[PDB]
RNA sequence: GACCAUCGUAAUGAUUAAUAGGGACGGUCGGGGGCAUCAGUAUUCAAUUGUCAGAGGUGAAAUUCUUGGAUUUAUUGAAGAC
């Protein structure tokens, strides 16, 4: 038998979050960000930061007795970028290499039916 | 000469139907209009949630929010717009 958690990977262009919960999603088991592992604000989204965050989450998951994780990848979404940030892929690869069994992978990036006005002018960032 | 009847003669008297226009009729077509009426996810916020240091934001920083629990996570809501 295998104990399943849910790895919510939030990958933005500024930071990466590796957040493991129960299947209900109410109880957090482990939460680590890229900025927890690197001291420089520019490197919080980096693939390296995301790897270190994922490794630490995986250690804590083993202590609690989680053997397997469902992956929910999330970009910023809404009125912002729907592309996941650079550490999304690195975090996932790190979780797999740490010896957690990867279950189902889903994209849960929030997509509007139609949107409130995006930030920027009509002339855009310049 | 006017004028009103009645009989008579006559092929008795209405040009097409514009690859002009209008109108009717027929089945349709359309993100055309108006008034009601349905959803939709998102965004912000607020109740209940777990969690533990950063989260935000950038070319790089700072302003800002934060161990009274941010951000992240789930649950049920409202609001307005689209």
């Amino acid at each position: 038998s295998q104990v399943f958690g849910v790895a919510r990977i939030y990958a933005s262009f500024n930071d990466t979050f590796v957040h493991v919960t129960d299947l209900s999603g109410k109880e957090t088991i482990a939460r680590v960000t890229g900025g927890m592992k690197v001291k420089a604000d520019r490197d919080e989204s980096s693939p390296y930061a995301a790897m270190l965050a994922a490794q630490d989450v995986a250690a804590k998951c083993k202590e609690v007795g989680i053997t397997a994780v469902h992956v929910k990848i999330r970009a910023t979404g809404g009125t912002r970028t729907k592309t996941p940030g650079p550490g999304g892929q690195a975090a996932l690869r790190a979780l797999a290499r740490s010896g957690l069994r990867i279950g189902r992978i889903e994209d849960v990036t929030p997509v509007p039916s139609d949107s409130t006005r995006k930030k920027g002018g009509r002339r855009g960032r310049r």
